[PDB]
């Protein structure tokens, strides 16, 4: 039995924790995962203080080669806008990318603003001020969210841009996906971006969004999967799944990655890390779906297995899988 430690992204933490609990029950192996944000996970794996790092933002091939790292995707999730608006039900409000960006820019300050009303004709919106909430820590969820906003709001693109950390025009900072969920829950009029599982598990209301194609869509596991239907995984695992075309394609979708060293100094540790993830691919789909994360296509996991064989080795050049 082995003890493994991983650290990073909170975006997939609910599913990694569930898989870890189940894996321990079935095999006795222990996986301790620390949700410290993608930026921290990258620093940790590079510092070699953990067996595997986790980040929703992919590293470029050149960055991977420079650090001697290998990266592979695990599941597909979606980012939603959790809101606390009195008298509004979950899924009733609809926002488009442009308007969402204007909210985060501080351009729109009340819930009954004309721009919001015209998108929601049947709604009686309250003249409640909008409390914008964003991440205080280096975050892969921030990366995905700002990648999306830069595509749909030129002013956002030109003035704040994309990144795991940006200079936010307005808003209070929350730590981790859990931190943002707690803020929305406690602040009447709040809007905050979180990975779907965090809104569902905390019973937070969320909005629908208008797809790249122009249709209002709901955030569901199937709709996250739909956004990924057109990704050419054979080209690269580092797929941008934001604002994708297609029916019922959730606009803020993203996969997430695990980072491990290619030259394993502690091969036993390396071998056990691959066994845990292989087990998750083979048996963990139901648990991922229970948490509303979509699974990667089988062709993609086969590509991952093939790459493990070629890339992961001990100091003697011996493959660990």
């Amino acid at each position: 039995e082995a003890s493994l430690t991983g650290a990073g992204a909170t975006f997939p933490a609910p599913v990694y924790a569930k898989w870890a609990d189940t894996y321990q029950k079935e095999t006795g192996n222990k996986v301790n995962y620390q949700g410290i944000g993608s930026s921290g996970g990258v620093k940790q794996i590079i510092a070699n203080t953990v067996d595997f790092g986790a980040s929703d933002a992919p590293l470029s091939d050149e960055k991977l080669a420079q650090e001697g790292l290998f990266q592979f995707p695990t599941v597909i999730g979606g980012v939603v806008l959790a809101v606390n608006i009195p008298g509004l039900k979950s899924g009733e409000l609809v926002l488009d990318g442009k308007t969402l960006g204007d909210i985060y820019l501080g351009k729109i300050k009340k819930w009954d603003d004309e721009a919001i009303a015209k998108l929601n004709p049947g709604l009686k919106l309250p003249s409640q001020n909008i409390a914008v909430v964003r991440r205080a820590d280096g975050s892969g969820t921030s990366f995905v969210f700002t990648s999306y906003l830069a595509k749909v709001n030129e002013e956002w693109k030109n003035n704040v841009g994309t990144g795991s950390t940006v200079k936010w025009p307005i808003g209070l900072g929350g730590k981790g996906n859990d931190g943002i969920a707690a803020f929305v829950q406690r602040l009447p009029g709040a809007i905050g971006y979180v990975e779907y599982a965090y809104a569902k598990q905390n019973n937070l209301a969320y909005t629908k969004l208008i797809s790249a194609d122009g249709k209002p869509v709901s955030p569901t596991e199937e709709n996250f999967a739909n956004a990924a239907k057109g990704a050419d995984w054979s080209k690269t695992f580092a797929q941008d799944l934001t604002n994708q075309k297609g029916e019922d394609a959730w606009p803020i979708t993203s996969t997430t990655f695990i980072l491990i060293h290619k030259d394993q100094k502690k091969p036993e540790q390396g071998t056990e890390v691959l066994k845990f993830f292989d087990w998750a691919y083979k048996t963990g789909a139901k648990q991922a779906n229970d948490l509303d994360y979509a699974s990667l296509p089988d062709s993609v996991v086969e590509q991952v297995r093939a790459a493990w064989k070629t890339n992961i080795k001990d100091s003697s050049g011996k493959p660990l899988y």
